[PDB]
């Protein structure tokens, strides 16, 4: 449901995510984290699944943001691969890779993985 | 300035990626997989550093496809993130993570990780 | 901290783990699964960080179950990396990997990733 | 039966890793890095499928590094899940997981994941 997932959310660590998503599958917004390299809003971009199953099963989505902006730039990028569960108490649970740009050598200690829980605020 | 991003990639399991790569960091495309629940194109849009470290390192980005298209609609997403690395044999080196839509019960076995390299042949 | 990780654990699945943290390193003890394609108690074995940083830091421990036991073979292994984070509310924070045997051309879906949370019950 | 696991086996960093694999699953040898914060052989203990199925499969393992041996202590550990492939060009395929000991600050950014693939060469 593109307005089930269009609003405000928080995850654990303080950080506000803030979303439409679009009839066609588009998800477009902005990124605040509250930690890491990291300062004032990103642009994200992500897609969803606009037409879920009509059981009980998540709809899947997944989004990225490259953390530059105008005030800072990060040289990582992280996407978020998940799946909206609807309701009173909608929240979106996540899994996360965050890649840093890396010379060569370095590159096996390139990506950080995790799990990022969002709960919406009251739309 | 020499992002040499844009343009069609291949991986290893033949799967095609054709992507322009925006002065400002966005990526759109899109994507065919030679494998899994899917047939056709379907699209794609994600973020690049528009402006990476001037030492050696390669190019942070990320993209998404939700494998639902006019053919098929699988009921997941997946999510790639990874670097480019240009060159005379440029390569985008990813790992990948896949979520389907699940229920509760079975959200612990939901989401699939791989990685994936890129090259233009 | 052996005898800190030594001890019975639950996870937010309701599986159990059931560990012992030897002086030189070495984890052993057996892990029973609520969910997926397993049965009964199977081995595990795993190594820690035996002489942890002396501030609030975790110590980072792993582990592996190969899913073959006396009665059932799922042909499967999950390794769970994380850090043991000590005191009264003791928790093991975890990710992990379970790759099935598969044959060559499905090897890209071989390998799910999760993350589980485990409380310590009173040693 | 026919597990060629046991052996020396190296993955692209070079890293070495000497294991010997029992009859009844239990994997036991030493891994020695070539990158990180490590120096010289670790104790590594896994586990492996001892009876895989009889079609084309490959046969799933894992096994566990703590980086503490008499010279450092890097104090993290790595886990390698994975599948063995026998045959003439044998090869195990690997994700692995690298998570360091951290405060609770900064436990978001605690644990690495690559993919290393290991052969006889
Ligand atoms: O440090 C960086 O390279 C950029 C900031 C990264 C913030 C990460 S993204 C995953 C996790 N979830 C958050 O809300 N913030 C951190
Ligand atoms: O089966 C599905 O749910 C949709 C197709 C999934 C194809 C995956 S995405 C990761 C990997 N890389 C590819 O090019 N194809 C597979
Ligand atoms: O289905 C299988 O192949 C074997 C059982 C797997 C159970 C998994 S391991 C990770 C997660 N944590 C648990 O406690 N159980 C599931
Ligand atoms: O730096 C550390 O914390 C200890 C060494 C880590 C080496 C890692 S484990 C995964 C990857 N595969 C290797 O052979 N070496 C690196």
């Amino acid at each position: 449901a593109e307005a089930g997932i269009t609003g405000t959310w928080y995850n654990q660590l303080g950080s506000t995510f803030i979303v439409t998503a679009g009839a066609d599958g588009a998800l477009t917004g902005t990124y605040e984290s509250a930690v890491g390299n990291a300062e004032s809003r990103y642009v994200l971009t992500g897609r969803y699944d606009s037409a879920p199953a009509t059981d009980g099963s998540g709809t899947a989505l997944g989004w990225t943001v490259a953390w530059k902006n105008n005030y800072r730039n990060a040289h990582s990028a992280t996407t978020w691969s998940g799946q909206y569960v609807g309701g009173a108490e909608a929240r979106i649970n996540t899994q996360w890779l965050l890649t840093s740009g890396t010379t060569e050598a370095n590159a096996w200690k390139s990506t950080l993985v995790g799990h990022d829980t969002f709960t919406k605020v009251k739309p």
